[PDB]
DNA sequence: CTGCAGGGTTTTTGTACAGCCAGACAGTGGAGTACTACCACTGTGTAAGACAGGCCAGATC
């Protein structure tokens, strides 16, 4: 499986399809292939109905907070 | 049928020029921020000690 190996034996084997969507990438978006696969994962994580996989990376990729302002904080708290 | 070995065969695996930058190491001067135990206060459960009164023995009615 390719979740198991290494990188060597990962980008080895899926190097066709990296470089089609670095040609596609550079198609479309214009220097952008790290947006291009994001969009690709959020699509495969939504098409399986694992939207809490795909909050987790949005909140991941800037998320807006790790921590929580201090406001909210007392609100729960009372 | 079986076990075993030259090579295949595809995959995996590390070593290989070659340049780049994230990430860390020291320390400074002490703030300071997070943590940990007082602390003032009474509500709730607890169980030792009153105790009384009921009962038997002493002695009586």
């Amino acid at each position: 499986h390719l979740l198991s190996l290494t990188r060597r034996a990962q980008k080895h084997r899926l190097r066709d399809l990296k470089n089609q969507v670095k040609t596609f990438a550079e198609k479309e978006e214009g220097g952008d292939v790290k947006s291009v696969c994001l969009t690709l994962f959020l699509l495969a994580l939504r098409a399986g109905n694992e939207h809490r996989q795909a909050d987790e990376l949005e909140a991941m990729m800037q998320g807006r907070g790790f921590g929580l302002h201090p406001a909210v904080c007392l609100a729960i708290r009372v």
